[PDB]
Parts: structure tokens; C-alpha cells; sequence
């Protein structure tokens, strides 16, 4: 048979062939001995800081590459301005030493890098998204002003709209522009005298950060947090975010009236800000992207990681089950009704949200749409599939093909 | 070269030595993963017409003889020195070798140990192990198999157990059982395609016809087995009604559920994987122990591509099955998880939840970090089908490999 690998969807039993992977120039973690697929972080894309200009033969390689695919992405392949490009390309590296993107190429590398990041449910969006080219900014202060308007646009009061800013690429042996936050808005977590925890414990680190560079911290268990801006080669500075600006949803319950006064919530725009994204070599440290969330994002990893809120006891408790002995499947039961209260609030305040067995199915279409398109589509099965129902989901019988494709969005280590 | 394995709930970290003692190569490169896909596509276990490579098949078994003398503490024994020799000269005058019974009992119980699919291990060292290498028909089986299954299911306080039939060996036929279960219901083809039964089961109930056997008409109709010996067409037996314990399901508060006529078989024996032991093959070894009720109330009644229960159970609630934002699936899936525990543990028949089985195996993978350094383990089948992330193993990495003793994945005998 074809000489890639055959991949099965159980439930339908349709097979296909996955030839996109012949396509990745990077290798990933596993090896025919044993497979790390389930590894959050092993050192592979690690995009560690890499100071002294990068060997110019291997940026030129994966620049040629870039500008590869952009010409063939519209058609001119082999045209008289695809190699008048790559001849600009070289000179520009072979003189300064690394090079610039067209506004074009910007906005067509953002949109690969999202198509190809193997752990996004969502791409089936990846066409629609609003690249905000903020390649001239120099100051920590400016970079507030981009990240509010990005906030107003993706908010946009509710009926959000997926977009990304583009800051200053990294450049030879000077500082990098950072974002020291996970994502624009977070909770702070406040480390209690006991140990506990008040608020998100996700987020004691960069809490404790913000609070050393000068924040007065409230007590709250959802107190946003203000941003640590980091412009080239300065300290961080600290921004605190206008309310206005931060959308939030308070929880409330379709049918169990209690619920409300939980007093629980949750933002409406998630907004990573502290991976990097990576087009033809060139490195872009800060580039915060955002687009809707999923509710078990919020109703089962956020609000019942046993690590975050925790708060699967506490709903079990008033819906006065039997939280003594597993087999009562309360943890079950009591995550059921959390996520269904997230979906009902977000709807309630006309947010926009898409449910797991929604986004699921939609990205099957993705996936056939992808067959068609590329020949494959790398996928990370175990993030695909969703924390709660997993069977349930049509993903869960679909067997997928992992593997990394450039432009892409890679885990940087801290600045700190 | 050793894996750093974090577990992000707590924090804690290891890393796996036990990996480097793999032999042999799973699905994945560097280029690209293959972890989440369910049958090999090479790794498979090829016919046995000739005799495997002395050279290989030696090592092999030098290397389990030697597992197994370190396993009694009897490392460099004189006993361990003149097994070997026994082995390579078995092998060099005959191009294969057989095993001593207790030998057998241990690399049963170290196959079951690597299998890195099964969540229930920390029960590893807990099995009965019948010895039916003496078998030489199909009719033997038969009354191998049942006596296996009067032990394994004890009147509902299940034991784990595995038979293990003769050996493969070159040129010769091997001893298969059709069936994927000892225990399976009927799927028949109806109208226009639909199925009546388990979908899953619609060939070998069809095969079961071809050879004879006068179908039910039912939505759960017990199988008969196929058995057969060497190079000799499979013979039909059915089993004793008597000996297949199942269980009605029941809600413990919805009144109704019961009226659907669910119910599902008390044992779950495995009968279509092959057990490799120091090089050896047993094309024929069923294995039992019990289930973890998620593979019943989400797998089996909500696949789909099985029973499909899921809009019933949810019509039955009134659920408003018109979105799927009101989570109706969920809701069904998880009442329906319950009805089987609680009726199994009516029936008084061994089960065990996702939440108390992924507990027990955190156990297992600390009692083995300490035991051998590490412990092979495919996530994406050890984190239960519903409430993944509720449970302790999904926020667990695991390392994947393959360790001999194994069960492996063979060809189907048709
Ligand atoms: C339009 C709606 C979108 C939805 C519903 C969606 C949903 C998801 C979900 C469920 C996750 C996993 C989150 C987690 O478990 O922590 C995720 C991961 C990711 N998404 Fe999307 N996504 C969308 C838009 C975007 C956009 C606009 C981009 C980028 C332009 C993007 C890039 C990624 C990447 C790189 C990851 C991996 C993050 C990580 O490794 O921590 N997503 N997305
Ligand atoms: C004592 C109770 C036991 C429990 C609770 C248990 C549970 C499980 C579960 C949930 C699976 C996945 C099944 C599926 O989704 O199809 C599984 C797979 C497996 N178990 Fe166990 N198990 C137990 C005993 C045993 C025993 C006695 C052996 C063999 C000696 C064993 C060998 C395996 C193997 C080889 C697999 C993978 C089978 C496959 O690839 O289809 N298990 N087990
Ligand atoms: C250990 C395991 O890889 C880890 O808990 C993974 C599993 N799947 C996930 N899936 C998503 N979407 N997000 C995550 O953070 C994780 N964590
Ligand atoms: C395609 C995917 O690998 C497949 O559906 C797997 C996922 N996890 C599983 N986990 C268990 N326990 N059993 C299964 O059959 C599967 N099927
Ligand atoms: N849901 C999510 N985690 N995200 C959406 N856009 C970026 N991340
Ligand atoms: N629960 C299960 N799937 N099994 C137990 N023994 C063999 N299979
Ligand atoms: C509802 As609360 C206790
Ligand atoms: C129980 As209703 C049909
Ligand atoms: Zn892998």
C-alpha cells in the first residue's frame, strides 16, 4: 500500500493517508524505541533564547523555505517575482544578517502557523483571522496601547473575533520584546500563610512578579491581574488593564438556582501572549493571538483541575451528593452541570462560546477539509480530545498523525 | 536518553530507565507520532511456516530464562546455569525449545505487567495460570475454556485467570479461538443495513452461522465459540447458559431504565491476542480478570458503533436532545455509567469504577517506579473514555515501549 501512515476512523471506518508528514523538516520527540506523545513539554520545539545571531546557511534554508510556500499559497511558484523575492531574501541575510516579511507574507505565515499548531481544536477558523501588524512599535508603553486595542477588536462586546499582534521580531544580540504573562487576562493567585491558595494557583508565580514589580495586590479570588510589558533590553514595565476593557461572565445555573451564588466567573477573551511564533526562521517573541474559548476550557481544566479552583466539591456538596465514595460517580455528575452552567452563562451574556461536542465535530470537518487541501493534518490526540466525554466526541475514534509544521507557534522559556 | 516524566497535578517528577530495556520498536520516529493509532502496521506477528532465526529466537530466550532466575533470586545459580544449557541445546538439535511450568506462570504474569493498556496492573501479580499445553483437539478447548470461565467468575466474585494453549511451531497450524471474547453478543444484519445486537460482532456471528449454528433473533444472544486445532476447520460449541453469569441493568433511582432490557456479561476474557514468551508463541491463551465499568456503560451502550443507546436513555430523561450546548450526551453517559455500577454491584459481581481503577494504578506506577524504574503506559487508552481529566492519570505523562513477556495483536485465522 502507500508508503505513509494509514490513518483509521474507527467509528465510521473510513481510512486516508497522511503525505503532509513527508513535509515536516523537524523531529519531535518520539522514536521507534518508545513513544512521548503524552509529554507536555519534552525538549523539542523549546524555542530556548538563542543570543548570538543564528547561523546564516540555517536561517536561509527555512526562509527559502517560508517564501516557498507563500509563493505557492498564491500560485506564482517559479514566477519571475518568486525568485526575484528569494535573490532579495539572501542579499537581505548575506548583508545584515537575518531579514524582514512583506506585509502579505506576515499575514500568510500567522494564518499557517495557527493551521499548523497540532494541539488547536479550532482551526477550522484558521482563514479567518485579523493579523494586526504592530512591527513598529518601541516601547513597553506602546505595547499597551496595541494589546488594548487587540482586546477591543476581539472582544468586540461579546461577539468575539479571532486576531493576533504581531511585536517586533527578535533581532541580533539585542533584547527581545516580551509579554511576561500567559495570557492577557488572568486571575491572580495569592499564596496563603497555610499554602492554600486564593484565587487561580496557575498563577502564583507571575502574581508574586507583578506584586515585586510594584502592583498593590487586591484578595480576591478573581482579581485580574495587570500586564509585565518587557520592550528591548529595558525592565518590564506594569500596565493595569481598564475594566471597561476585561469582559467578564458571571456563572449562573440554567435550572440549580444556587449556583449563582457560588459567586464564580470567568473571562470571555482567551488571549495567549507567551508563545512564540516562528515564520521562515525569523522569531517573533511577542505575539499574543486570541479567538473564542471551548467551554471545558473553563468548566472542567479551569474550574475543576485539582490544581486550579478545585471547586468539584464544593458543587457536589450543594447538589448533596455522595462525595465519600467514588462509585456515587459524583465528581462526574457535579462537572456535568458546572460546564453545563459555563455554556448557559455565556449564551445568557451573548458570548461567544462553543460547546465540546460543537467544536469537536467541526473539526472533523477540518480534518476532511485538510485531507483535501494538504493530504493530512497534524493533530495532538491527546489535547484534541476533550477533558470530559471524551468518547462521546466524534474525535475520540479518530486515529491522528503528530507531527511539527513550519510557520508555528513553539513554547519560549520565561524572561525571568 | 531517559525521559524526564512530569505528572502536572502534583508536580513531581521521574525519569524512565526502564525504557532502555526495550527490544523492540514501536509506530513512531522522529519525524512523526504515531501513538493514537489502535493496530500496528508491521509490528504485527507473521506466520509461522518456517523456524525463526536460531540466533534470535536463543537471545530471546536467554534473556526471559534470565529474567526468570533473577525473578526467584536465584541469579547464577547452578539451577540457572544448567537451564540455559538446556535451552541451547533444545534449540540447536530441535529450532525451538519449550518452558517449564513455573516458568510459564511468570511470564504470564510479566506479560500482563508490560501490557501497557491495561489500567488494572497493580493486580499483576494476583493470577491463575492454567497450564492446557497438553491439549491436542478443539473438544479439549472447549472444556479448557469452560472450566476457566466456572473459576474466573467464581459466582460473581471474579478471579483473574488465563489458559494457556500449546505453543506455535513451524510449519504446522496454529491452535486459535475465532472469537475476540469468550463471552460476546450476537450482531445480526437486518433491513437496510442496521444491526440488530453488537455491531462489533456482525463477522464472527456471521461465521458462526456459516459453520452451522441456528441464530437467535435477540439484541443480546450469547455467541457460540469457534474453536480450532491445527490445520483443521474450527469446530462450533455453545456454552453452557448456565456458566455465563450476566446482569440486568437497573437504575437506582430512575424507575424506567430497567424497562429498556439492557444487560451486559459479568466476564470480560480476552480470546484473540497472542502471548510471547522468551520467543515463544501462544497463539491461544485467554486471559480474564473484570471490568471497569466505563468499558460497558460508555464503550459498549455509547459507542456509536455499538449499541448506541445514548438518544434513548436521553429521550427517556427528556432531555432536550435538539443541541448539543444542553449536554444531553453527557448527562445520558454519565446515568447510564451509573445504572451498571449499581446493578453489577446488586448482582454482586466484581466491577470497578474509572475513579477508584485510575487511583489504584497511580499506585501502580509509583510501585513500580521503586521496582524497575519505570512503567510502560499508553495514555490515551489508560485515561477512561468520560471524565477524562477528572481522574488522576490524565494529568500523568507516560512513557509508551515494549517489553517482553507480551500480549500482542496477531492476524485473525480467516
Ligand atoms: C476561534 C476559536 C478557537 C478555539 C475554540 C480554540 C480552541 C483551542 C483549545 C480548546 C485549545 C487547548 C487549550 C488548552 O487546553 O489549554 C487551543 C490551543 C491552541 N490554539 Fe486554539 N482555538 C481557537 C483559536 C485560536 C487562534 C486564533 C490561534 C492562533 C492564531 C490558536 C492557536 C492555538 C495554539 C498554538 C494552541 C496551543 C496552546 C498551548 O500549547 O498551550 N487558537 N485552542
Ligand atoms: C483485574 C481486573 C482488570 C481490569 C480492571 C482491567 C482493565 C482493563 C481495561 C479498561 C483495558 C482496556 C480495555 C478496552 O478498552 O478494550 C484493559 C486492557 C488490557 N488488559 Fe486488563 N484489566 C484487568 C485484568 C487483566 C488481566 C488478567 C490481563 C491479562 C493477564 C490483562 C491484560 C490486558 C491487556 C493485554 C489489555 C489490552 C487489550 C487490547 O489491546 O485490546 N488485564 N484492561
Ligand atoms: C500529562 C498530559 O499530557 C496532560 O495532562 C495533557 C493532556 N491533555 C491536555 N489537553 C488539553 N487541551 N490541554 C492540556 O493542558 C492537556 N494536558
Ligand atoms: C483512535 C483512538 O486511538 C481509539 O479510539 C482508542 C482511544 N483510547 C482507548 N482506550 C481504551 N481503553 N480502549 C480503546 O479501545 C481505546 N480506543
Ligand atoms: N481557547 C483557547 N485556548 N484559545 C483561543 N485562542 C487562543 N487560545
Ligand atoms: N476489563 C478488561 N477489558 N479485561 C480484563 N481482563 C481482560 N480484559
Ligand atoms: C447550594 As451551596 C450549599
Ligand atoms: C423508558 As422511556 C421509553
Ligand atoms: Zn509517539
Amino acid at each position: 500500500g502507500p508508503k505513509f501512515p494509514r490513518v483509521k476512523n474507527w467509528e465510521l471506518g473510513s481510512i486516508t493517508y497522511d503525505t503532509l508528514c513527508a513535509q515536516s523538516q523537524q523531529d519531535g520527540p518520539c522514536t521507534p524505541r518508545r513513544c512521548l506523545g503524552s509529554l507536555v513539554l519534552p525538549r523539542k520545539l523549546q524555542t530556548r533564547p538563542s543570543p548570538g545571531p543564528p547561523p546564516a546557511e540555517q536561517l536561509l534554508s527555512q526562509a527559502r523555505d517560508f517564501i516557498n510556500q507563500y509563493y505557492s499559497s498564491i500560485k506564482r511558484s517559479g514566477s519571475q517575482a518568486h525568485e526575484e523575492r528569494l535573490q532579495e531574501v539572501e542579499a537581505e541575510v548575506a548583508s545584515t544578517g537575518t531579514y524582514h516579511l512583506r506585509e502579505s507574507e506576515l499575514v500568510f505565515g500567522a494564518k499557517q502557523a495557527w493551521r499548523n499548531a497540532p494541539r488547536c481544536v479550532g482551526r477550522i477558523q484558521w482563514g479567518k483571522l485579523q493579523v494586526f501588524d504592530a512591527r513598529d512599535c518601541s516601547s513597553a508603553q506602546e505595547m499597551f496601547t496595541y494589546i488594548c486595542n487587540h482586546i477591543k477588536y476581539a472582544t468586540n462586546r461579546g461577539n468575539l473575533r479571532s486576531a493576533i499582534t504581531v511585536f517586533p521580531q527578535r533581532a541580533p544580540g539585542r533584547g527581545d520584546f516580551r509579554i511576561w504573562n500567559s495570557q492577557l487576562v488572568r486571575y491572580a493567585g495569592y499564596r496563603q500563610q497555610d499554602g492554600s491558595v486564593r484565587g487561580d494557583p496557575a498563577n502564583v508565580e507571575i502574581t508574586e512578579l507583578c506584586i515585586q514589580h510594584g502592583w498593590t495586590p487586591g484578595n480576591g479570588r478573581f482579581d485580574v491581574l495587570p500586564l509585565l510589558l518587557q520592550a528591548p533590553d529595558e525592565a518590564p514595565e506594569l500596565f493595569v488593564l481598564p475594566p471597561e476593557l476585561v469582559l467578564e461572565v458571571p456563572l449562573e445555573h440554567p435550572t440549580l438556582e444556587w449556583f449563582a451564588a457560588l459567586g464564580l466567573r470567568w473571562y470571555a477573551l482567551p488571549a495567549v501572549s507567551n508563545m512564540l511564533l516562528e515564520i521562515g526562521g525569523l522569531e517573533f517573541s511577542a505575539a499574543p493571538f486570541s479567538g473564542w474559548y471551548m467551554s471545558t476550557e473553563i468548566g472542567t481544566r479551569n474550574l475543576c483541575d485539582p490544581h486550579r479552583y478545585n471547586i468539584l466539591e464544593d458543587v457536589a456538596v450543594c447538589m448533596d451528593l455522595d462525595t465519600r465514595t467514588t462509585s456515587s460517580l459524583w465528581k462526574d455528575k457535579a462537572a456535568v452541570e458546572i460546564n453545563l452552567a459555563v455554556l448557559h452563562s455565556f449564551q445568557l451574556a451573548k458570548v461567544t462560546i462553543v460547546d465540546h461536542h460543537a467544536a469537536t465535530v467541526s473539526f472533523m470537518k477540518h480534518l476532511d477539509n485538510e485531507q483535501k487541501a494538504r493530504g493530512g493534518c497534524p493533530a495532538d490526540w491527546a489535547w484534541i480530545v476533550p477533558p470530559i466525554s471524551g468518547s462521546l466526541t466524534p474525535v475520540f475514534h479518530q486515529e491522528m498523525v503528530n507531527y511539527i509544521l513550519s510557520p508555528a507557534f513553539r513554547y519560549q522559556p520565561d524572561p525571568w
